């Protein structure tokens, strides 16, 4: 209930609140606040699209990808620098390219937020930039192109590694040397999934999402029964963004976990796999005690589009909480039927307040 005056106050006349709303949403912030905050990007403050592209990563969901791949091309240097920290921090491999750009950008600061970029992704096309990059004319930039290769290790780094100490110089040669002196991955954190650790496990979920290979599917739909809680939403959104189909059933199942936040990343999942079987349990996740879960429960049943969620929506309409209300508007949008526009002429006549507010809306929207 404090994130819903943070969403509103994200579109305010005034750009000292649209701040603060900003800044507040990269610490409290969850995935209700990106599609907002992706239009926070927009902005005409500096100061707001920075903090939101900062927040877009800390919340890391993958909508926030195109939108910050054109924030890497802001006119602002801490914007473009935020910007490729947050695809550092969502892991999706369609930053590497422009991340590759951006490791050569006019700001010593942006480069370093591109190699660590680069590094976090683990991506292997970044490695001979990034060798590139030792040579850069700012010894910290290149300080962050060694740190960067390290993360990444793959047998292109030892490779690049050993034809750098046999052939290098200045810096990149020192890195080199050092590399050799001290010294697939999927496998690795499926693994780790099964650790003693709680943070192995939520690290190893994470990974196995970000990465979005098939065979981490059914490890992680074992950790939906977790131990622990965090990691049982970890492995549930991993499960959304592979979009493997054998997860229906078992998310299912986490639509009635004890914690919210699993229930709430499970119904985002069935969303973004899309099957048939989610939309009556979301429909009865529509009347759950949370109020993140029931507008979870609306997007999830916008995403998927079945028809069989217009009334249950429409009953959405008349929430307590006001986003809900929001996502069960955005809801009927999506889905759009020959029924939607039926139901919401009834509720343009017989309608109360916000219901009739938006029935009367769709209606003008869906005229030409
Ligand atoms: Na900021």
């Amino acid at each position: 209930e404090k994130v819903e005056m943070y969403i509103k106050n994200l579109q305010d006349d005034s750009y000292y609140v649209r701040r603060a709303a900003a800044y507040a949403l990269g610490k409290i912030g969850d995935e209700r606040a990106v599609e907002p905050l992706i239009k926070a990007l927009k902005d005409e403050d500096a100061w707001v699209r920075r903090a939101a592209a900062d927040a877009l990563g800390q919340i890391g969901d993958e909508r926030a990808v195109e939108p910050l791949i054109k924030a890497l091309k802001d006119e602002d240097g801490w914007v473009r620098q935020s910007a490729a920290v947050a695809l550092g921090q969502i892991g999706d491999e369609r930053a590497v390219e422009p991340l590759i750009k951006a490791l050569k950008d006019e700001d010593w600061f942006v480069r370093i937020a591109a190699a660590f970029a680069l590094g976090e992704i683990g991506d292997e096309r970044a490695v001979e930039p990034l060798i590139k990059a030792l040579k850069d004319e700012d010894g910290w930039v290149r300080q962050s192109a060694a740190d960067a290769l390290g993360e990444i290790g793959g047998e292109r780094v030892r490779a690049a590694m050993e034809k750098l100490a046999e052939t290098g110089t200045g810096f990149a040669r020192k890195v080199a040397v050092n590399y050799l002196e001290t010294h697939e991955k999927v496998e690795m954190y499926i693994k780790n999934l099964q650790d003693d650790s709680m943070p192995v496990r939520y690290d190893a979920a994470d990974a196995l999402g970000k990465i979005g290979d098939e065979r981490a599917v059914e490890p992680l739909i074992k950790a939906l029964k977790d131990e622990d809680p965090n990691v049982r939403a970890s492995a549930a959104d991993a499960l959304g963004k592979i979009g493997d189909e054998r997860a229906v059933e078992p998310l299912i199942k986490a639509l009635k976990d004890e914690d919210g936040y699993v229930r709430f990343s499970a119904a985002l999942a069935l969303g973004k796999i899309g099957d048939e079987r989610a939309v009556e349990p979301l429909i009865k996740a529509l009347k759950d005690e949370d109020s993140r879960v029931r507008w979870s429960a609306a997007y999830a049943l916008g995403q998927i589009g079945d028809e069989r969620a217009v009334e249950p929506l429409i009953k959405a309409l008349k929430d307590e909480d006001w986003q809900v209300r929001k996502a069960a508007a955005v809801a009927l949008g999506k889905i759009g039927g020959e029924r939607v526009r039926a139901a919401m002429e009834k509720l343009a006549e017989t309608g109360t307040g916000f219901a009739r507010k938006v029935a009367v809306n769709y209606l003008e929207t869906h005229k030409s």
